[PDB]
């Protein structure tokens, strides 16, 4: 059972700009997704300070980066607070309407795409490198859901029957054919060292057979 939704017009406009603008510095997508994961991990950590049972769904707070060259996917996994179904539908827990407005007002005034995270919509930088993005998520207060979009103005949400995650979010980037450098170990390591050196959670880069 799959529900299909239209993006708000402003969010479709944001995605089109990310997809269509000539902009070579695409590697910042990974910094933005890792930053989102860190923010989600901070949230569950804070809740656990007054209610330890919030971690019954998983005590480890971490970020995993999982390249798969056979599937042409890069997956960013975190054990953060996760997202409810309502969060997913409401622009993956962001204030994306007002964030997009501010971001586009910054671009025509000199800013570049790399500053997207300062406007709270860094998730959408995934479309710098991905033709399709799948988001699997589990929040303590809801069931496990899968969000998906290839842009084009719509996204889907369905209950996820895949492998249970316990708690957190998995962002699966189905990479564009010409963006496979982001599956190479040395390239991922370089980006993490350059942009994510001060993230306060272990970032484990998985290797492939
Ligand atoms: C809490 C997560 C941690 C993790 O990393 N994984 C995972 C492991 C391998 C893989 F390919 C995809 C994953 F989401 C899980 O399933 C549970």
């Amino acid at each position: 059972e799959v529900e299909t939704f239209a993006f708000q017009a402003e969010i479709a406009q944001l995605m089109s700009l990310i997809i269509n603008t000539f902009y070579s510095n695409k590697e910042i997508f990974l910094r933005e997704l890792i930053s989102n994961s860190s923010d989600a991990l901070d949230k569950i950590r804070y809740e656990s300070l007054t209610d330890p049972s919030k971690l019954d769904s998983g005590k480890e707070l971490h970020i995993n980066l999982i390249p798969n060259k056979q599937d042409r996917t890069l997956t960013i996994v975190d054990t953060g607070i996760g997202m409810t179904k309502a969060d997913l539908i409401n622009n993956l827990g962001t204030i994306a309407k007002s964030g997009t407005k501010a971001f586009m007002e910054a671009l025509q005034a000199g800013a570049d795409i790399s500053m997207i995270g300062q406007f709270g919509v860094g998730f959408y930088s995934a479309y710098l490198v991905a033709e399709k993005v799948t988001v699997i998520t589990k929040h303590n207060d809801d069931e496990q859901y899968a969000w998906e979009s290839s842009a084009g103005g719509s996204f889907t949400v369905r209950t996820d029957t895949g492998e249970p995650m316990g708690r957190g979010t998995k962002v699966i980037l189905h990479l564009k054919e010409d963006q496979t450098e982001y599956l190479e170990e040395r390239r991922i390591k370089e980006i993490v060292k350059k942009h994510s050196q001060f993230i306060g959670y272990p970032i484990t880069l998985f290797v492939e057979k």
